[PDB]
């Protein structure tokens, strides 16, 4: 199926984008490098699950993401508005976020057709929420102000 | 519609790519950071216009882009040949340019189907002309020579 | 054809991604900058071949890539496992690799329909093998250890 190549090619692109963001993270010594690396491991499992009726993808990583999301959102100021995508790390993570959401769209037809576990798409969903939150968090910890267009 | 998610997801990806290029710009103190940021604001308006028979997208930003395009092209040497994509900022802008053109392709079916203002697609068109010109301009102002393959 | 715009737009995106990786390469003075630049030239020829029953694309660049691939793989430790995408240059090249594979997927329908030379798709195939190998090579020459998830 060409849909499988498109899906696994885009989770590959996502993992590679995160690889580059990871390099900028470790340069400025932020602690959450290891979280990004762990996500790369799970994205490898996602690639295995996409190319195989379907391979079960356990909900463990989703619940771990949700835990990290709560950890960071509870540290951030309230936000009820879109932001402009706040530093090199943060902007790189926003690009990873958009690539993640494109990866999620490529997985939808495989879930619809029943060929992959719906947890794959759930994980990519929450991953894009995590990247959004982590970018805000990196921007805050760098002292960069959130820019909101009106 | 999946076409709407694809279109707004790619203008999101474009804005995020520009966010990263913006970080490299402001590091080397180039003046046109604020232009890139303003484009991010308009891309937010484009996302609103894409997700809504259709929402009117005013031609103001298009005419402002055309003004900036003329300002920079009038400073550049003549060019009648393709260039190889000239410095970190310039190459980042060339990547933003290609992402912009992909965003334009995702908007075409929505314009064809009458679901979004054709000015959306016109804006993305001229935005890719602007990014091409701005990259040449950044490369020139850095003293990097335009590389032309024969 | 919209398929032609999608294909040439993605080889454009690939060349631009490589342009940025090239900037990181030349900063750290790695020797293989000129190889990346030569690939940009061939990608220009690929764009010409895609937009034109079809234009012959000579197999010269494919054989040159294969020569470079052998040169680098013969310097690398054995690998029988996926790696996590090893330094700024290496991670940038992994992102170029994933973009390259997306470009290859966009060329397939044009080759299938007989509209472009099948050598175009062969070149993009081997280009993604080359970028994978070059990224491993840059990571090795930087002393960064290959990270393998189990
Ligand atoms: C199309 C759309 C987008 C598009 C384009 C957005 C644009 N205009 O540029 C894209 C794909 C880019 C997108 C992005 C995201 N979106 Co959105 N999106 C929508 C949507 C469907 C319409 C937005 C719109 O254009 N409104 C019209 C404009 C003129 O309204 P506005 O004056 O800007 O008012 C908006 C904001 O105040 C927003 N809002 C309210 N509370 C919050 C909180 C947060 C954190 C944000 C970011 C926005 C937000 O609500 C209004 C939108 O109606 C809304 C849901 C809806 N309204 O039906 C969701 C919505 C705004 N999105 C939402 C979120 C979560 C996001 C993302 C963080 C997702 C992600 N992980 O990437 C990003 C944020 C991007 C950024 N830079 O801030 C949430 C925000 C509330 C929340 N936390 O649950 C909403 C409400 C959807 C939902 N989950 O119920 N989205
Ligand atoms: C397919 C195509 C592309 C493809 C692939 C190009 C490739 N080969 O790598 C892609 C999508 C990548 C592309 C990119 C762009 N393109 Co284009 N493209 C075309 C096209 C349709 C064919 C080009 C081709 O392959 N010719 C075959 C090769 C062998 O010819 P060549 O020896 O290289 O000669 C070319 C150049 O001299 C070119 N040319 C002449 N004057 C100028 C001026 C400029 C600034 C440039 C960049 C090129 C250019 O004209 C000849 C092409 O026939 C032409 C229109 C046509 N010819 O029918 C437009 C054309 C060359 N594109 C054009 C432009 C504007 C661009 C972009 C700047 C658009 C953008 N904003 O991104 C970029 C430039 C990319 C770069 N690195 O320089 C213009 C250039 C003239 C102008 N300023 O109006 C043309 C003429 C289309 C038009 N608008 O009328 N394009
Ligand atoms: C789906 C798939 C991918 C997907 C997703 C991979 C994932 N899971 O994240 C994507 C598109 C990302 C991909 C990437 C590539 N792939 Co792939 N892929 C496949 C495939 C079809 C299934 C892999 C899988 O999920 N196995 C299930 C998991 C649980 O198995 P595993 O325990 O990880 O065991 C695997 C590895 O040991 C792998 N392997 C064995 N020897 C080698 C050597 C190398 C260098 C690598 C990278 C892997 C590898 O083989 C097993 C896979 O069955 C296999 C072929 C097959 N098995 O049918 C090819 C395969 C593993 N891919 C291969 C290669 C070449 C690559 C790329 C280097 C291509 C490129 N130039 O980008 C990259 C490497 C990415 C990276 N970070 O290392 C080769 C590796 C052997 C070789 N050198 O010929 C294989 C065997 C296909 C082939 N050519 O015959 N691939
Ligand atoms: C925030 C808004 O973004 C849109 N949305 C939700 N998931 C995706 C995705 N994977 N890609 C693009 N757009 C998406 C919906 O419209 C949501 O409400
Ligand atoms: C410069 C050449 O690029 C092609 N072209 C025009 N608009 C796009 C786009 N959005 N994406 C990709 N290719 C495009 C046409 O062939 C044009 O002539
Ligand atoms: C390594 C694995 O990646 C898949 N594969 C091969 N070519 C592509 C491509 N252009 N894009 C995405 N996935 C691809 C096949 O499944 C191959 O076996
Ligand atoms: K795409
Ligand atoms: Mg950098």
């Amino acid at each position: 199926d060409d849909q499988v190549f498109e899906a696994v090619g885009t989770t590959d692109e996502l993992s590679s984008a995160i690889g580059f963001a990871l390099e900028l993270v470790t340069e400025k010594g932020h602690t959450f490098a290891e979280e990004l690396q762990k996500i790369q491991c799970t994205l490898q499992d996602v690639g295995s699950a996409l190319a195989t009726k379907y391979t079960t993808f356990k909900a463990g990583p989703i619940l771990e993401l949700e835990q990290w999301i709560d950890k960071y959102t509870s540290q951030l100021p309230p936000l009820t508005a879109f932001i402009l995508p706040g530093g090199k790390i943060s902007s790189a993570l926003h690009f990873c976020r958009a690539v993640c959401r494109r990866a999620k769209r490529r997985v939808v037809p495989l879930v619809q057709m029943g060929e992959t576990d719906a947890n794959v798409a759930k994980f990519l969903n929450r991953l894009s929420d995590y990247l959004f939150t982590l970018a805000r968090y990196a921007a805050m910890k760098e002292g960069n102000q959130e820019k909101i267009y009106m």
